[PDB]
């Protein structure tokens, strides 16, 4: 389902780049995927086994990088498909990294912390021979957190005997992690929103992980909204003390609208600059409508990826010995988010002027990968 | 669907054994499965990519063991199912080996010899971190041969720098291999089939034998069984088969394959389809080709007194019941085709020991394990489980050892 | 014969330093040399085998470092000699790197691109146990390029399973490389040549420059030196050269190579032989091709005030003396072409650090080391050793660090 | 010098087997060769550096196997050439092994035991990354002994941290070595001499390492000789108490003559069966003369190689855990010396009947190697 859309999106992009179907077959299918059986024992002695996956999609540009999600609906193909988005995303942001992802078919709610810990450990253990700081670097995803990374990390240290901080990302700050991890996506969305209005009055549909920091860094904001709504105060709201208190907003009248959380309500937004703060804030129709309407949409794969850049800098930090200051890490995100958007402005002019920035982004993502593979003699 | 079948057979025996469905769940699933993408550049510059799998089913009793098949219809699920049967085969014969198997989705016929080498090398290279003399020892299966094993071998020595002969089995005798291994599976099937006939249907001499498949298993099965005084009245391959109730010259039959492509083109006999062969009149039927070839629909029509399973997983679970209902004796593959794995256990053992087992010591090592495992099965059937088919008894033994070993290691 | 020359130059400086001939014997010899046999299958099935070397000269100051050249005349002895100069170059510039170099006896022109890849991969594969990010980091030399480094890279990731970018330097910028590295050697030679001209012959502007060689070093040397206001009045390659006292358009010159094969075919100028070029009238002569190109016989005829050595080992030891006798200043290669190794030190350093050095930080990192090493050499010449040529002073520094480090490690 | 004769002998044999010159180029040149600088410090503080080599000729059939010689005249090319003889010899005796050899340019006489020890250690150390029980297995040669192997062994244990007995051969019996090492060549020469007279009154020019044991096992001997001569007692001399006492013999009248230590004295030997106990007991002329004269000559490469077979069994023993009894090791030499000679009798009939047994032996040696390489896709 996610797979089939990702393969489709890919073949669409391959024809546009002028690629053999055989060359796109390569790009499509993952290099390696492993599946592992995890037996977990409950307090009562009850035995349950759980199946999990690591899809290592592509490593043209570097070692596989990407998080691990726990969930009762995860499937081999969801993991693979998520592999692929990571390949393209890392490519676009010019990271020394390829695409990987992992998942386990489990409902974490139905497990104690002791069982999760045991589950997290055994997954790592069953796949470690294709993990490493220089081969495959997992991270948090859905139902996975810095705590999951500490269990991953400790179990790795148990097997290899090395305190290799950089093998996992999203780690707690006291175990090789870095501070910006929380304001990464935000700093990301913010620095993209700013230099995008420069080339081409803010609203933010959200104030959680991303929205709040997107709001703070940009003001350094006429709208705000929660799962319970917000206020279109034209003053510009106080971004701090909105935290002390914890359809209209989209259609509202602004210069930048930042979804941080359809064809119907698409031709009504008055924002002439979209900075997609989460994944999939628009539909396949609502780009048609935004493109026709001449309103610039900066997509998921770039605007929301201050997080994976944050994990890169965490990775970089570990290898440098943890010397990178928070000041210097901040600047590395902005450098890596500016550089990547200016290559997507410069590719956008010299060719594919006709085309949407999502399609052009992932084009450039594939172009960079195929280019690396050609140079290594892999096609 | 091999998976589905093999899982049903495991539950059948699990419930008999008194195992929780949670335990059987653990046994059922492979510990680790890898799929890998293999890209091949034709001589004209056409790029073809192919998918392969290595299924590492169970490692309670030792490192994973088993063959790799190349074929257009191989699938993740069947290689996992072939994994399963390795586990039981290795357990039944008391080998320090778990169960594993590999497969690639490819039609070797549509590739050149240079393409298959490249293919073979990249397969190994893409999984080699979960291979080893003490991790996972592959071997030949369908459309794989000692040459395949030499490309595998050679590629592993390049990657690691070590001439560890024991990482692959079924190797040419000049590269750490052992001559018996070429024909150990067929010799095993022949040996078991004769013991079975002596104990059940009045012996092997004069006996009318149909063999489906005429490759490394089927040919050698037929050769040895013919040397032993059996009458081989039917033979077949992918191309179809031939029944001659006056017997078939096996060597000449092979020549007809070599000069023709298939064994339907045997001149002295009646051409039959594979389905027709399976239900043709015979004393002993030996499926020595592919799985699930006898099912709920043709099993009522099978005419043999005794089925000896050369191939991995020839009958469905429903076929197993019917054979039981009809009083038709089936020698499990877990025991009948073990001459392969036993032969490669000795190949392996000889490698670690440094090459100091002669070809006759080896031959004896293989035949003896084979018979002893038969006599164990036979005796254990008479004493306990005398109302169950043989595969059930074999499986009981095989599954019990594995669970025992998992218990001790604290895995269960 | 590069070996012979480089050994003489080392004894010259050793005796000056007051080292026992036993010590110089140790310094002289490479710690380890590998030769390997590489077999290549042409598209028609013709088998060609080629010999390559990796010379690991000295590792006192760190892991071995240096390029690989492909060429029909490369020899064990020259790669060992090129090793030596790496040691001194790495020591003079305070890099945590010993000296190494590689070579293959092959004419790349007579191979296809598919043959050179195979060639490049098997070279690495046959020595890879004595390579590593912390053992021996190769890089481009003559007839080797970022593409070569990518085949090397890719083959190493296959063998080991690890994407350690830092195992090779001069890599394409999209595979762990750094853009400055493409032109760091030429930028270094240009930078040093300008500083040298400002301090000795009244500056670089208007200055008449002959460059022998027009590849990765010579072209970029000429480009930057031309950007800096020098007049490049002669250029050459294997095909011969051209002198135009009105200056040569460097970019257009490169185009004449690209569309023609050689730079003799430059339209606006006088065609000369390489020998004629070397002794042609100029302010600054920059050998940026091969070794031993100036010797006892043409050194008396060299017309330049200042020789800047782009290439490794351009003058013989006898040429060095003559240049001294005649008062002709020679900037050692150990310092002039270091922009390469400095550029790849930063490429390497950036890899281990995770890719977080920008291309401008890198550029500055390289230029600064280059100048500082010049100023050190210059100042150290004025204070001690003011009666010795510059190469002697540089060598004094370089050799002394190495012996110091060997002492502390108890190797000497 | 040794090189050029070995390359020549090889190209002679390649044409006879019907091989491309490009295929013989491969076979000729070694796969890898390394050279290492060894600095040794004397008691007086004097520093001396010594250059040494490991030539790893071919590994078609298995890991490189072959000894290390010390000597002031050893050269890279002597080592390479010695590589090659080992490749062919191992092939002929059907060993799971290829050809390697090593040497150091040193006069051991001019070094103390402390300096030799240090020299022996550092050689191993400088090459260990291409040594191992499964990659390259050195042994004793000239000016090298079981004591040299103990220093090799200990230094290896120091680097790797593993007591891998099988990495070196010729070890003292109390450090992974085996008993037959002394009567190996003898048992070799003896069992070859016996089953050769069967197919087709003994003399032995020598009674040292090989001669004595060749004499004992065969009697279980009308001639004997030393560097100081012997006695042609027609009784058959007492082989034991000849040890208690420590041109004519060759020309003498016997059925088997066994040189254990030229055209001129070649047409006079009355022996109709030569079992070459040392290397090069005949000349390139004296085979012409022996062949013409119809007198069967069993060459160096097979008859004297009970030693390398002995080291194989030592190797085999180490890997099996040192369980092989002296009884069982004895039988393994004879099995490996019979098998190898019966393949050289069976190849000799089916083809190359016209040809000498030296040329036919090394033919079969090359045929087996090229065959293995073909199967591995190496030519
Ligand atoms: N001895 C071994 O190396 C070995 C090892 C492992 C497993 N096995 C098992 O034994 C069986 C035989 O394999 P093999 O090694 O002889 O293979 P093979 O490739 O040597 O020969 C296969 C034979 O089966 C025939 N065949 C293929 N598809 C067929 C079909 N659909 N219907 C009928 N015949 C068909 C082929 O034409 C050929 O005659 C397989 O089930 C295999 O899993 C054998
Ligand atoms: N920047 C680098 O990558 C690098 C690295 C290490 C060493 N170097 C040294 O710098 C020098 C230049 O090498 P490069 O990288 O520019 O090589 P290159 O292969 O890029 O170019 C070689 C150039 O020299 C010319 N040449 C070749 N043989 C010649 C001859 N006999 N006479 C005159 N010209 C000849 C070629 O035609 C070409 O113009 C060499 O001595 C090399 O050892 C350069
Ligand atoms: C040696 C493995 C044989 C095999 O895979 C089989 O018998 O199925
Ligand atoms: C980075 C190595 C460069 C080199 O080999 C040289 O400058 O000679």
């Amino acid at each position: 389902n996610l797979l089939v859309q990702q393969v489709k999106k890919l073949y669409k992009v391959g024809e546009l780049l002028g690629l053999d179907s055989e060359t796109i077959d390569v790009l499509s299918q993952p290099e390696r995927v492993m599946q592992v059986k995890i037996q977990i024992r409950s307090s009562d002695g009850k035995l349950r086994t759980f199946i999990g996956w690591r899809s290592q999609h592509n490593s043209a540009l570097g070692p596989y990088k990407g998080g691990v999600r726990y969930g009762p609906n995860v499937t081999q193909d969801e993991v693979i498909a998520l592999s692929m988005i990571m390949t393209w995303k890392n490519s676009l942001l010019l990271l020394p990294y390829g695409g990987g992802k992992g998942g386990i078919r489990v409902d974490p709610k139905k497990l104690t912390l002791k069982e999760l810990e045991d589950l997290s450990r055994k997954y790592v253990q069953l796949i470690h021979k294709y993990l490493g700081s220089d081969v495959d670097i997992p991270a948090p995803d859905i139902n996975t957190n810095p705590q999951t990374m500490a269990w991953f990390l400790d179990e790795y240290i148990k097997i290899t005997g090395k305190v290799d901080f950089a093998v996992f990302t999203g780690k707690p700050s006291e175990l090789g992690g870095i501070g910006v991890r929380l304001y990464s996506t935000g700093l990301g969305v913010a620095t993209i929103a700013r230099d995008a209005a420069n080339k081409f009055r803010v609203i933010i549909q959200g104030f959680g992980n991303v929205g709040f920091f997107t709001a703070k860094f940009l003001s350094e904001i006429i709208g705000v909204s929660d799962i319970g709504g917000g206020v279109i105060n034209e003053n510009g709201i106080d971004v701090n003390r909105a935290l002390e208190v914890v359809e209209e907003l989209l259609i509202s009248d602004c210069d930048i609208l930042i979804p941080a959380a359809n064809k119907f309500n698409a031709p009504k937004v008055r924002a002439k600059l979209i900075v997609e703060g989460a994944n999939g804030p628009l539909t396949a129709d609502a780009d048609e409508i935004m493109k026709q309407r001449g309103v610039i949409v900066i997509p998921d794969i770039l605007a929301n990826a201050g997080g994976v850049v944050g994990s890169y800098v965490e990775w970089a930090n570990n290898r440098s010995g943890g010397i990178i200051s928070d000041e210097e890490a901040k600047k590395l995100i902005v450098d890596r988010m500016i550089n990547a958007f200016n290559t997507l402005y410069d590719f956008h002019k010299r060719k594919f002027a006709d085309q949407d920035l999502r399609t052009v982004a992932m084009a450039l993502a594939v172009d960079r990968v195929v280019g690396a593979m050609k140079a290594r003699g892999l096609l």
